[PDB]
């Protein structure tokens, strides 16, 4: 899964999110954010709680292959962005890692 991919990161990714795939029916509609332990991402032009995530440096997180392409790409990244729903707005934001 996704997640437990997320944790082999160098940085603590998961210590920053906590997160949870959302199904609805044979659909994935995203992955729900919220603060990990380090609630430092969540601010006014960062992250929400409750955030929609369905999108990782443009490629889409609810395709299954998609997905496992954009995971593998951000091993050796500097910088990556996350584009979020957030009450039916899309936003990115940028991560430096
Ligand atoms: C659903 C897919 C979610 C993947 C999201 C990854 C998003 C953010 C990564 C945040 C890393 C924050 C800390 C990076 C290491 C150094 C920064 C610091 O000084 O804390």
């Amino acid at each position: 899964p996704l997640v437990k991919r997320l944790r082999e990161q160098p940085q603590n990714i998961l210590t920053y999110l906590s997160i949870s795939p959302v199904l609805s029916g044979d659909k994935l509609l995203g992955y729900r954010l919220n603060p990990g332990k380090d609630a430092s991402l969540f601010r006014q032009s960062g992250l929400q709680a409750n955030d929609l995530a369905i999108a990782l440096n443009g490629i889409d997180l609810r395709d299954q292959e998609q997905a496992q392409q954009a995971l593998q790409n951000l091993a050796d990244m500097t910088e990556i962005t996350l584009t979020v729903e957030r009450e039916g707005q899309r936003h990115d934001i940028a991560f430096a890692l």
